[PDB]
């Protein structure tokens, strides 16, 4: 099957020359989840990589957001 995108739940301003730009509902990709705290990703808005706070994005879809968001996603899909 095909890759889990991740969304940017919170707009986060690079500041060194390691991590990346995203703004809150961009859609990313993820490379390296291998540390908690900091994961490198490709943005699909701008083509380039970096890394972001982990806490920063949340998978679109999927099975583990909490039972009310799970049931308001089936009704309106």
């Amino acid at each position: 099957g095909g890759v889990t995108l991740f969304v940017a739940l919170y707009d986060y301003e690079a500041r060194t020359e390691d991590d990346i730009s995203v703004h809150k509902g961009e859609k990313v990709q993820i490379l390296n989840s291998s540390e908690g705290d900091w994961w490198e990703v490709r943005s699909l808005t701008t083509g380039e990589t970096g890394y972001v706070p982990s806490n920063y994005v949340a998978p679109v879809d999927g099975s583990a957001a909490m039972g009310p968001v799970l049931r308001l996603r089936a009704f309106y899909n």
